[PDB]
RNA sequence: UAUACUAACAA
């Protein structure tokens, strides 16, 4: 007994910047956060997901990157939990650094989380 | 020049 959803990313325009860093934190701490939250699973599937293809770490395609576009798998239990969980995922991606203007200048606020736990804040 | 980028977990 297990729900699945993931997140869309518009990779239609971004290629999957921070969608899925934000939605990452250091190491981790967004997908564990939720997860530890409303029991979820969080796993990014595509292109960009597990830094296979980025920079920082080493290169070399050890992933298929031709089938899945740019999305965060959320598994959980029920669909409530992971409506939730799923909620927040969106308030970083649907924003990500191009945040709409209910913010707009916290759009760096989604590498503050991060920042600010390892002293990586301004 | 934190001018913040973090990639894990899984695949």
């Amino acid at each position: 007994t297990r729900v699945s959803d993931k997140v869309m990313i518009p990779q239609d325009e971004y290629p999957e910047i921070n969608f899925v860093g934000l939605l990452i934190g250091p190491r981790g701490n967004t997908l564990k956060n939720i997860e530890k939250e409303c029991n979820a699973k969080i796993m990014i599937r595509g292109k960009g997901s597990v830094k296979e293809g980025k920079v920082g770490r080493k290169d070399g395609q050890m992933l298929p990157g031709e089938d899945e576009p740019l999305h965060a798998l959320v598994t959980a239990n029920t669909m409530e939990n992971v409506k939730k969980a799923v909620e927040q995922i969106r308030n970083i991606l649907k924003q990500g650094i191009e945040t709409p203007e209910d913010q707009n200048d916290l759009r760096k606020m989604q590498l503050r989380e991060l920042a600010r736990l390892n002293g990586t804040l301004r």
